[PDB]
């Protein structure tokens, strides 16, 4: 029943090696549910297996097409797809989980250098996605993960794209407090609106995961911004990094820096720090 050209094209994505899905070990549950897993080939690889609903032959066609597209994306700062198989999406397990919880954790002691380092890795992952004409639409610290080497990987990508939390989404995903001014008015997204979201992600990093605009309700953000306001400078945010955030929030989308310019500018700032400045959480 399926297009035979598509069946041959998806073969390099489909996994036979073999996979052991640990169905009793759940991660999260919107859309489908994520479980722990183990891959093969004479080695055991810890993975996160997402099982999507019960999806018609056209739905199966999209699933196989998405798998090929996803597999064509490879970058150390972008969460990879290991393969596909109910439809199974197999992703590498990220030991330290999401970036927002990692920095919020009071037992963690990040320095200014470490936090800027995480922002730099996110910028590199986004620089890769933009070059592939991929518009993320939901870049936030909650949507970035950390592996065992503390490598940051931009997630919430392709078949894994979901809504895991609700308080950050106005009820198509609308992460209002991370959205560019023009996206709040048109509901359209570009690489330049991902640049706005990246400026917000840098603010999340420097405040160790504080919610942005805490005293502003989701529905009020566009009026708040149009009065001539931006997120205030975090206490442990260096002046050149705050200048970078302000550039990410330029009212004119085309005047915002590209992710390539961000990688470059942030690499310079990052290089000036030695890991002697401990970042503490704000009381407010
Ligand atoms: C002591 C406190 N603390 C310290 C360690 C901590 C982390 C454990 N490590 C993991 O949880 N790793 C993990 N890797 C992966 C790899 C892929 C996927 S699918 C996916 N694609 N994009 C996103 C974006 C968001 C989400 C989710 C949000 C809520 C539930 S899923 N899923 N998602 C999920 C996980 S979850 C647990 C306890
Ligand atoms: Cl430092």
């Amino acid at each position: 029943a399926l297009n035979p050209e598509l069946v041959q094209a998806v073969q390099h994505v489909v996994i036979g090696s073999s996979l052991i899905v640990h169905f009793n070990e759940v991660i999260g549950r919107h859309f489908g549910c994520v479980y722990h897993g183990t891959l093969l080939d004479g080695k055991k690889i810890h993975c996160a297996v997402k099982s999507l609903n019960r999806i018609d032959i056209g739905e199966v066609s999209q699933f196989l097409t998405e798998g090929i597209i996803m597999k064509d994306f490879s970058h150390p700062n972008v969460l990879s797809l290991l393969g596909i198989c109910s439809p199974l999406v197999v992703l590498p397990y990220m030991k330290h989980g999401d970036l927002r919880n990692f920095i919020r954790n009071e037992t963690h002691n990040p320095t200014v250098k470490d936090l800027i380092g995480f922002g730099l890795q996110v910028a590199k992952g986004m620089k890769y996605l933009a070059s592939k004409k991929f518009v993320h639409r939901d870049l936030a610290a909650r949507n970035c993960m950390l592996d065992e080497k503390f490598t940051v990987k931009v997630a919430d990508f392709g078949l894994a794209r979901d809504m895991h939390d609700k308080e950050y989404y106005s009820v198509a995903k609308l992460p209002v407090k991370w959205m560019a001014l023009e996206s709040l008015q048109t509901q359209k997204f570009t690489t330049k609106s991902d640049v706005w979201s990246f400026g917000v992600l840098l603010w999340e990093l420097m405040t160790r995961g504080a919610p942005p605009y805490p005293d502003v309700n989701t529905f009020d953000i566009t009026v708040y911004l149009l009065q001539g306001r931006r997120l205030l400078q975090p206490e442990y945010c260096p002046d050149p990094l705050y200048e970078v955030m302000l550039k990410c929030w330029h009212p004119k989308a085309e005047m915002r820096p590209s992710f390539s310019e961000l990688v470059s500018r942030i690499s310079a700032i990052f290089s000036t720090f030695i890991g002697e400045h401990y970042v503490h959480v704000n009381a407010t």
